[PDB]
């Protein structure tokens, strides 16, 4: 009875903002209401230097889709190309590192169940960067100490600090890509030093009021609590996809897509994250649980829903970098840690 449809509008990032909140939420919602369609969400995407925003939802009504692209057009006025921005640009049914074909389902369950909440956050913050890098600052510090307690107990025995760990661990893992390290790490402490005296406090705040992260979180901020609960309800899923071999974390390559003696000559010293490498490199059992325990998978799934809401509220690669950097930093100064020496003590239990 019901046809999967798929819009793609290539229009820049503010302006897929404002078609998403005054054109496409009010039809969408309102075929919703009316029966017309069933469900809803969007994704936020890129290809080629063109960003689009796109529109998923199931209908029977051919008339849905075209009454969103006549009305994106009326909004956008006659600037823009209509025979431009609607090139297709098909729909990934099998997203890296998003569980796999089997795992689909649940994350458009995901993603439609929290598309009021994104919704909710952009208009809260709608032309205010600050306070939607506010916003993402307090459910990322969140979600970090939320997620512990369900990981390998060998881990979740930090409570916040995996948090800690998590966000220092996809920092330093970028680093490992990227063309200058360290002229990259440099202009990432740079900024610490502008904001730690704001970034400090905040995030020990928000720690403390994730003391319960199993409760009602009442006196979480309203927007990160709505986030924290929704993702929480289905860490049981997450964890029962991987439980009965049916979740697979992985990558697919595209069609086509193929695949001196420094310790002498040494004046300056070791970098601090060697430690950290080093640290990882001698812990066989902490690597074998990163990539097998399936407790961990679970929650490295939550994490690719945590980044892909990242990326849905609009947050590019170098936004998204600077709050991991940030709290990780803010986690390590306002804490005392030390994350070789919290590697070096994951071990087997009993
Ligand atoms: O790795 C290379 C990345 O470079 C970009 C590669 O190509 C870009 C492709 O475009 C996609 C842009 O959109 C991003 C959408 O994200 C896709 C899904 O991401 C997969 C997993 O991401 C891991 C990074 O997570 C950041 C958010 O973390 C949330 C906090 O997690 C809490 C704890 O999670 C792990 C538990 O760790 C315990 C300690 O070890």
């Amino acid at each position: 009875t019901s046809e999967q449809k798929d819009l793609t509008v290539s229009v820049p990032w503010s302006v897929q903002e404002d078609l998403l909140l005054d054109v496409a939420a009010p039809l969408l919602d309102e075929s919703v209401e009316l029966g017309e369609t069933d469900s809803w969400f969007y994704l936020r995407e890129n290809h080629g230097g063109r960003p689009f925003l796109r529109l998923r939802f199931a209908s029977r009504s051919p008339s849905v889709e075209r009454r969103l692209k006549s009305r994106i057009l009326a909004h956008v006025g006659p600037t823009i190309d209509a025979g431009d921005v609607f090139t297709y640009q098909p729909y990934n049914h099998e997203h890296d590192w998003l569980g796999g074909t089997a795992g689909l389902g649940l994350a458009e369950n995901f993603w439609t169940e929290t598309t009021p909440l994104a919704l909710d956050t952009l208009r809260a913050t709608r032309g205010n960067r600050a306070l939607r890098l506010a916003v993402a600052f307090d459910f990322l510090v969140c979600t970090g100490v939320m997620l512990a307690p369900h990981l390998p107990p060998s881990i979740a025995k930090f409570g916040y600090k995996a948090g800690y760990l998590s966000y220092l661990a996809t920092f330093e893992g970028y680093m490992l890509l990227i063309r200058d390290p360290e002229g990259t790490r440099a202009k990432h402490a740079q900024r610490y030093e502008k904001n730690r005296e704001l970034l400090r406090p905040r995030l020990r705040t928000l720690v403390e009021q994730m003391s319960e992260p199993d409760g009602e979180l009442t006196d979480v901020p309203e927007l990160a609590r709505e986030w924290l609960v929704r993702l929480r309800d289905y860490v049981p899923a997450l964890q029962k996809g991987f439980d009965e071999g049916r979740f697979y974390l992985y990558a697919t390559p595209r069609k086509a897509e193929t695949a001196p003696d420094v310790e002498w000559l040494s004046d300056l010293p070791e970098p601090p994250v060697a430690g950290i490498h080093r640290a990882i490199a001698d812990n066989t059992y902490y690597q074998g649980m990163i990539r097998e325990d399936r407790r961990f998978l679970a929650s490295r799934l939550a994490q690719a829903y945590t980044n892909w809401h990242l990326y849905r509220l609009g947050f590019l690669l170098a936004d998204r970098y600077t709050l991991f950097y940030l709290i990780a930093r803010a986690f390590e100064e306002e804490y005392d840690l030390d994350a070789a020496a919290l590697i070096r003590s994951v071990r087997p239990e009993a």
